[PDB]
């Protein structure tokens, strides 16, 4: 699992769930191109998005879909989704985790390199 | 300002300075828009970005190079940029101020919004 | 102000208003002596708590009662409160702006130091 | 495992390793009595703080010593150290992860309850 992604919810201390993402690659025509997706499972965790093979350098997006998450919630939020824009493996590969903490007027974000 | 933009770096215990953004409106054809830009002066702060008849509704995105300040600082980052994406003035005009904490591998941001 | 305290909700995206706060010293046989206290105004900022004269070398724990903030918005948090422990003026006088994003079960505190 | 710490360096992107910690309980002389301590994994985690039966409700206190931390990677920190302070199992046993992300002149603590 060379990128796993994981979402924390700051309101209710839980992980945050069913939380939908899109991983994009950054394409030559400078568009981004659709690579994986899924939604977190109940312990806020996102895993099998890709394959060290499938995974090579490149400018990466990760799109969160935070906005209906806290919609579900019942609770109006201020970011439409919570992005990370990151070049992956310029050191050649590694493992990615990639946090993600939620609350509606704030997120924060963070990379663990291993 | 209706919108403002605050910047800080999380390492040095100081306003980030010198850090450039720029500011895009989706358009009806659901393109981003150049709306405006500029760079944290000496406090780390970005005034003067629009005025409230230009502000009008819409999904508004701040992108902030935090990738250049870094290198500049001899620090490579994991972020290209901290992307700020959201719905502005949707029950008529408020004034956003935006906050940025910057770390090489994190950031966090933060809206204050007010009538 | 050599030191200023600045409060944020991340809930409403708001300054965090009426928000208290003690400030403690640590004295010379390792107590925590009380130093000066207040509570942040509608800008969620907490202004005049001591002057230069007075902010002499030491360790200073700021202790913020998230606590009871959350509980009058009907919010049972997790914390007790936001502590913030540090040296001050160790290389001389500095300026101290302490900031404190507030969730109910989460909290950050950056420092901005200014010579 | 009712308590559990996570550490993570904000400035390397990675675990935050060998990072000591205290946690203490709140006395009725309204003094924090010692009650377990360790330092993290390589992994940037605590595990075997505690156990169920000892885990009983009250104030705790997790002193965790981020600047002897910031001072081995020759960095100048702001913080004496981080602090969380908060009431356990006011609703009966539960799990508690807290994480703690480190700056030299910021931290982020979260509390994730299971
Ligand atoms: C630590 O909690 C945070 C607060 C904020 C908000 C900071 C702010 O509004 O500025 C306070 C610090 C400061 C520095 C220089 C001048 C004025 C205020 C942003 C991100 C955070 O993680
Ligand atoms: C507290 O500062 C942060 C930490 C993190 C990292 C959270 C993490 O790595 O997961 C901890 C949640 C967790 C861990 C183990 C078992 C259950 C839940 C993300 C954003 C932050 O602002």
């Amino acid at each position: 699992c060379p990128l796993m992604v994981k979402v924390l919810d700051a309101v209710r201390g839980s992980p945050a769930i069913n939380v939908a993402m899109h991983v994009f690659r950054k394409a030559a025509d400078d568009t981004w191109e659709p690579f994986a997706s899924g939604k977190t499972s109940e312990s806020g965790e996102l895993h099998g998005l890709t394959t060290e093979e499938e995974f090579v350098e490149g400018i990466y997006k990760v799109e969160i879909d935070t906005k209906s998450y806290w919609k579900a919630l019942g609770i109006s939020p201020f970011h439409e989704h919570a992005e990370v824009v990151f070049t992956a493996n310029d050191s050649g590969p590694r493992r990615y985790t990639i946090a993600a903490l939620l609350s509606p007027y704030s997120y924060s974000t963070t990379a663990v390199v291993t």
